């Protein structure tokens, strides 16, 4: 059950009803496997699926076929996907926000007009490559050189670490334009790949330890020649699509704690009313009402916190700070709260028989992934330092 | 500064900009000589202040001069009473919900017109007895005696822990009328007591550790008269006046939590960016910048928290655990939080020339107030049960 | 660098120095395997090595060939081969203690002499069963049946969840001989069962989250015919064989949370020494310095708590509090340190190429082997109820 | 009764028993007036019979009427004192150790033989010096200016928070002797000032959150002409006894923060098998038996981790980030476990007839005093840094 105290007007609780009721007959029982698998087998059957429901490109101008919704409505969908399956709610999360939204943002009429339609009908994968294998937290120092040859751009590199990498046939890639910038952030510039371009390949997806099912790739230039029109935006100007881009990944990827929490919950909660230990329901010893209690507010602040600075964010109002906080106070909660769940079922919980597990593992990425809980506090404190 | 990003109406945000430039005039001043001395020597003509605002019965019928707002705006009026004075706060909260509150909801239309003016108005003040000295969270377990003589009730025995108590003109007194009930909660009846009644006295203020100057003392009651006409609703149906009361009182009572953190912000902030060690403002290095973000986080999550469920009470949609829940929140941060700000002071803060000890002092007591932690873990867990 | 600032004697630091170089060579780059494929081809092979240096009947009679050490010595090498492979440790601790000590404590001099040099040497691999799959925590309800026909018992039921299942030679099972018996806990006799024996058979090992590699399988008995001379100390008074051996678990298992929160150290102490951003080793920044502090002082604190309370069991003074007390404490440091670890290493962590994620799925068995951590703290709440 | 599972020797049992007794008569009755009224009305007389028991100059060598026993010993004392009073606790800290022991130290024959003796007996009360109002945790930023005007030093400036200040008959003062010393280090120098000085004086006492009754005041010098004589050590190689200095008060202060545990343990273990709630004794409820083994298993694990630490620092192996860690991990527990005790006795743990709030406001200064938390986490991943 969904108290949808969070303040949701109808639309929107149609909006969670109908995800609601699809992926629980579409990707909660495939779950498992996909985690197992560590491949989701279906993955461009079900993004058609998804942009027929139109939830690819939910903030999307419905001018190129979007739902023409906002952020509040953006993460309602992304905790569904992540209540159902954290894999594949991330994989949405890098479709959804860090291409498309990126791409509607600072793309002109023309690459949204090429890119745009197939994106929001699930017919294209997006990907976002921003991080290399040494330049993660530090996101400034990246290497990946792109030399300006007439009209076009040769990049030579490789990015680390890219969700939909091996899937993505459009994919939004920061490159140091001008590696000689005084002020390093002034050399860099976003461009815009695509599946098959010459130079540009891709590695074997990673073995992580959760998100098992939302491939994870790296990406490999070679005198990958781009045409200039490809260019996110303005060239050295890119920086800011990265920086902008951040807080409303940070925003939106909030919503994928609240799914997971809500997801240990929709199993903990049952459980504990139904197995019984000296001679009751477990859920009647205080330690465990104490649990639920604990699970349960932690849940309820975190979406509150998050729902009305969405809220704020599709009236006009959003910051670096309270993106940044948003996420990092959810992240945590996520990870405890799955840790409990484990708890609660006992031996039960430690079994891959039992998704309990499962949603720990997947927890813990939003603590490092859009950025790690040190460098959201480092964003926080700073904003503070600069009033 | 204050962002509204909690979405609040323009009126609203009317409503928190005059309580808090008011309340720093005329409150926040006071404040530490109302801690030092344990006594608010100007209570009686606050009072009559918070009146003339209008806030006292925020959440009367304007009827009889209340305001006929909502939950909502009560606990922004008490989240700014206690951002200036703690003490003040957990006073105008037994005052203005605890009482009032408790009146227009149980009073019928003549207890009602003649108790409700004056108690809106500031010119009395209002007073809840539940506890005694052995019935705290256990409270069903009271025993104050109310013996039926007749068109009178003669209350015999004592309450603990009384804020207001000896200023209340007019107390909600819950005693034991059928002490032989099969269920105990079905002996239990409310019972408007005025000062001045025979029998009715009253013992010393305590020295608490903090919430020094809202006083909290014992009541008497030997052979005290009350007309049956007194009773707060029905008569042994009182157990459930106590009940549904003590969810709004929760819910209201959140409002300190939250004053009390951002108190700290208000001075912990400015601090750490004008206290210099090391050759820079403390504020800037790492793991000040984390505690800031620690501080900032808890406090907006609550926030959002307890905001959004008063406004799904003013709805029609209110719940004990939910009640429970963000109370259970709130308290826990504001102690958390407060322990920080004393932190950040270095020795500044441990001495009492500083504020940052008495936020500390005063945050505790949500913890114990209005239930314990423990009492309002066991109402969420149970609610699961009953589920 | 171990610092034996922990009290131990010149004797025991050659233990530990003998355990770390030949667990470094022989077991430790086994151990991601082990755990990626669920199982330690090399068990029975490496359990005579054990037993060559004497490990395994560490704290047996030398008149058996055991070592004749105390607990202090155990937890030293429970340690050691847990910081190499979690798993492996485990199943050392089953052998070690749960059966081996077990059989040193309530067996006769036969059973003794029939049983321990083959445990000893590592020729036999010993398990202990006790849980069910509807006793767990509630271990008393127990509900393995065993009619005793002549000389003989008729073992009838299955046992869950039993380390070392699979692959021991040796069991000590507790079954319930009394199913009338007033106090349940008056009906229960311990058995030492042995592979081959008609009706005993196992299942499949279970796919866990962590401990992969330590098997763990269903007892089933079918009319299991044990003769009355197989009974570990009497019939009936095997609640007191099963009680008084599961505090030295708890003491000895302690050992597990240490070696995991070492081996943490081990890795995320010279990262962060080597992985640079912003331009310096992150282990440089305030926010990872704070990191390091406390999974050392977290790891230091239990080590000390641990050694010492084993050191006093040694000098005859155990206690079922500080048995509890000691693993209740160092088995959460164990998972909060292990969760750091992964945070330290940034996405590095969080992929399965590196053991980081394996320490944090080792280390959250041990809050709910052994006694989950809610019966541990009824365990110290109820001494001191009886105080 | 403390389990000596410490590992203590019957002659270190008997110390604990002889100031347990002791301090039951003579200071543990005193302890709330004491904080109550901020001033310890018979301290004078209490040192000379701490003196005349030979805890005073504990450490201190037997020539000079020392016990010449070491830190283990001297935690113990600090314990019992610190578990009687936190204030006179703190007062015989500043004492014992950071003036006795640094002279013992650093003091040469003629020092040592001036001074030991009077303040050994108990005759003079010591002090030491090096915070100032703009140097705290950056204390080598400190601006005491000695000039050096033939065979004296003439002092100008001021210290802050000095405990025992007042009372203090000799103090050891660092100033600065070199203020453009390259690296400022290089220009500090410890004086022995005494009581009557020319030039120095004293400001009044402090009003602090806790810690009452151990008199904290500003140091004032005024041309203060102190004899070349009377420098500890050596000139501008004072930064170095401050820092060695430094270690061993971290180490024995640590006992403040066990002392305070056992209080609390002392009161809330009681009490909760008394209050009854509900039909029980509050202490049956399994809430209520988790915050004892949570706050029994803290208080354990923090005595073993220092008393090991102080073992070993007695031979002769003492480290910077061991004592800071002792310290660092202690106080936080003291602060959470003090925390719980006032929580343990509901509304009566909140008034100040009871000392659970106390326990509360003392615990907090070790979170401050000898070195804020974060600079003793730093000590201790610089430690790490540096290796
Ligand atoms: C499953 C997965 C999916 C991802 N998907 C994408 C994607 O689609 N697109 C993309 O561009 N990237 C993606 N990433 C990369 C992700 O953004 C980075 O891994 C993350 O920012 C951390 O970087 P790092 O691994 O380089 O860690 P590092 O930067 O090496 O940091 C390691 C540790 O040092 C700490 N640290 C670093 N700097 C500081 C500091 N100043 N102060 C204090 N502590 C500090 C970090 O917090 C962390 O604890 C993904 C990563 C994963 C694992
Ligand atoms: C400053 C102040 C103001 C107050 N103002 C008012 C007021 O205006 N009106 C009014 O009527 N009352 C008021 N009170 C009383 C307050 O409601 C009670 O003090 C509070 O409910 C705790 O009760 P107690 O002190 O009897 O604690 P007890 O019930 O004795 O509880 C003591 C400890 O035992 C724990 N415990 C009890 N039962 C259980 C259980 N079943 N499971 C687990 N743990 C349990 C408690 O949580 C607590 O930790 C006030 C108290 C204070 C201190
Ligand atoms: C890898 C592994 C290895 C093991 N090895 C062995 C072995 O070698 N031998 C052996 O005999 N057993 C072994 N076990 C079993 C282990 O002892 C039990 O799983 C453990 O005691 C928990 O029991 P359960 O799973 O039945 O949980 P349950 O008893 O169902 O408990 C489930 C949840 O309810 C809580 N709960 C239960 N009772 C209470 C209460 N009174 N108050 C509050 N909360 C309560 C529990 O703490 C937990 O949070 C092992 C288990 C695992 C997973
Ligand atoms: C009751 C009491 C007794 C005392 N007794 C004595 C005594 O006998 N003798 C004596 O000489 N002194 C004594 N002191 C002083 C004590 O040593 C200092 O108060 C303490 O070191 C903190 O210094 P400060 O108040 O200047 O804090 P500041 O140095 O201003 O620090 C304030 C905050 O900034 C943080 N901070 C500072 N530097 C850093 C950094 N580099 N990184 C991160 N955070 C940082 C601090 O941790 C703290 O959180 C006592 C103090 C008190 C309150
Ligand atoms: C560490 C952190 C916070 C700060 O970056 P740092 O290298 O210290 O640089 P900053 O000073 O913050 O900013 C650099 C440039 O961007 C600009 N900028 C920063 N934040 C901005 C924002 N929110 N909007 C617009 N511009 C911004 C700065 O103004 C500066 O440009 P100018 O020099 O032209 O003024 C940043 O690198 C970061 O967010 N890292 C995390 C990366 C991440 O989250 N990756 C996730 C990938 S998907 S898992
Ligand atoms: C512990 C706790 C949660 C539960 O009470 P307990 O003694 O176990 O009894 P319960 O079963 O909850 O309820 C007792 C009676 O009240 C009724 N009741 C409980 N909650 C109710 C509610 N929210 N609305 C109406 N009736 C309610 C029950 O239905 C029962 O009446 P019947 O027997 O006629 O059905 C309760 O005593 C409590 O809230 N204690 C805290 C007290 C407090 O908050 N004091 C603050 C004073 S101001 S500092
Ligand atoms: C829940 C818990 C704490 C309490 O058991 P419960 O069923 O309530 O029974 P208890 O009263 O505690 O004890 C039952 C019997 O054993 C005895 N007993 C209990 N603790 C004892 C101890 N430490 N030493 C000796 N005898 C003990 C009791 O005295 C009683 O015997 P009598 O009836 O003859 O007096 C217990 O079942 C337990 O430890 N469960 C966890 C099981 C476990 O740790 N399994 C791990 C397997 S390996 S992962
Ligand atoms: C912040 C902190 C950790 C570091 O000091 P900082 O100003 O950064 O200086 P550092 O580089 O650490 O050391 C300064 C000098 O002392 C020396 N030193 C530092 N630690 C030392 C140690 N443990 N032993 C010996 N010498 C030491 C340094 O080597 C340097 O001398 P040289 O320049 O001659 O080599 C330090 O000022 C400190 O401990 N502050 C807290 C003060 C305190 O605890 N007061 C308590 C009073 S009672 S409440």
């Amino acid at each position: 059950v969904d108290d949808a105290i969070n303040g949701l007007s109808e639309e929107q609780r149609q909006l969670r009803q109908t995800m609601a009721k699809f992926l629980q007959e579409h990707l909660a029982p495939k779950a498992q496997e996909i985690d197992r698998s560590n491949e989701f087998k279906n993955l461009r059957e079900f993004w058609k699926q998804l942009g027929n429901l139109g939830v690819l490109g939910i903030t999307a101008p419905v001018q190129y076929g979007g739902s023409g919704l906002g952020y509040l409505e953006h993460v309602l969908v992304m905790e569904e996907i992540s209540r159902a399956s954290g894999a594949v709610g991330l994989s949405y999360g890098a479709h959804s926000n860090l291409c498309i939204n990126q791409l509607v943002r600072n793309g002109n009429e023309a690459q949204k007009e090429k890119y745009l339609p197939k994106l929001i009908s699930g017919e294209y994968i997006g990907a976002l490559a921003m991080s290399e294998p040494n330049a993660g937290s530090d996101v400034v120092s990246m290497k990946l050189k792109a030399e300006k040859k007439g009209n076009h751009y040769i990049l030579n590199g490789n990015k680390f670490w890219i969700t939909n990498g091996p899937d993505a046939d459009v994919l939004i890639v920061y490159a140091k334009t001008d590696l000689a910038a005084v002020p390093a952030s002034r050399g860099i510039t976003a461009f815009i790949v695509e599946k098959g371009m010459p130079g540009f390949s891709t590695s074997k997806k990673l073995d992580k330890l959760g998100m098992r099912g939302s491939n994870t790739c790296e990406l490999i230039f070679e005198d990958c020649k781009i045409p200039a029109a490809n260019i996110l935006g303005h060239e050295n100007k890119g920086v800011y699509v990265l920086m902008s881009g951040l807080d409303l990944e940070r925003l939106v990827l909030a919503g994928g704690p609240l799914g997971l929490m809500q997801a240990v919950l929709d199993h903990t909660i049952p459980y504990l009313h139904v197995r019984e230990a000296f001679g009751q329901k477990i859920g009647h010893f205080q330690l465990m009402q104490g649990k639920m209690a604990d699970m349960y507010t932690r849940l309820m602040a975190c979406r509150q916190y998050v729902y009305n600075v969405a809220k704020a964010c599709d009236e006009g109002h959003c910051t670096a700070k309270d993106c940044a906080g948003v996420i990092l106070y959810s992240a945590e909660c996520a990870t405890q709260v799955a840790l409990d769940g484990i708890q609660c079922f006992g031996g039960n919980g430690y079994i891959n028989d039992f998704p309990m597990g499962r949603f720990l593992r997947d927890a813990k990425l939003y603590e490092i992934g859009a950025g790690t809980s040190e460098v959201r506090r480092l964003v926080i404190g700073r904003a503070f330092n600069a009033d």
